[PDB]
């Protein structure tokens, strides 16, 4: 009766992919993670009236020179690519893995999302809001911007990627 969904998050090193994922899943704001292990969580939403299992992958990030896989797994049903609005790498770096990842999975329907996380950090921003939601509509994918601090952000995050999924 309830839909099972596994999602894994992507990004440059630092961008808070574990701290948005630890929000969603606990509600909590850490300073921070073991930057080189990944971790999978799991959590049980109601979205819309219907129950679903997560299993979150919060990976340890990627750079230009991570390796990606050449074929996908099916058992996988979105991706959140994320990337801090303070860091121009980062933006930089999460075009790189778009492309990989594109090249791995190929014409699949399985979703693809942008983050622009640490919004917050108002006095740190180096990308614009415009350039994010741009890059994200060249890729025809849902873009957002959030705050690992913020719970409703996070939420709002994951619960995108699985509307998304079911599209
Ligand atoms: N102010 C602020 N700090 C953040 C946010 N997200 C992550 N951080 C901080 O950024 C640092 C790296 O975050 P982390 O989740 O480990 O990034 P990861 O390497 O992508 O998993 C940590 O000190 C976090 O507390 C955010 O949205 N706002
Ligand atoms: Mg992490």
């Amino acid at each position: 009766q309830s839909k099972s969904r596994k999602i894994a998050i992507l990004g440059y090193r630092s961008v808070g992919k574990s701290s948005l994922t630890i929000q969603f899943v606990e509600g909590q704001f850490v300073d921070s993670a073991d930057p080189t292990i990944e971790n999978t969580f799991t959590k049980l939403i109601t979205v819309n009236g219907q129950e679903y299992h997560l299993q979150l992958v919060d990976t340890a990030g990627q750079d230009e020179y991570s390796i990606f896989p050449q074929t996908y797994s099916i058992d996988i049903n979105g991706y959140i690519l994320v990337y801090s609005v303070t860091s121009i790498k980062s933006f930089e770096v999460i075009k790189v893995i778009h492309g990989k990842l594109l090249d791995m999975v190929g014409k699949v329907q399985i979703p693809i999302m942008l983050v622009g996380n640490k919004k917050d950090l108002h006095m740190e921003r180096v990308i614009s809001y415009e350039e994010g939601k741009a890059l994200a509509e060249s890729w025809n994918a849902a873009f957002l911007e959030s705050s690992a601090k913020e719970n409703q952000t996070a939420v709002d995050v994951f619960r995108r990627i699985i509307l998304e999924a079911e599209k």
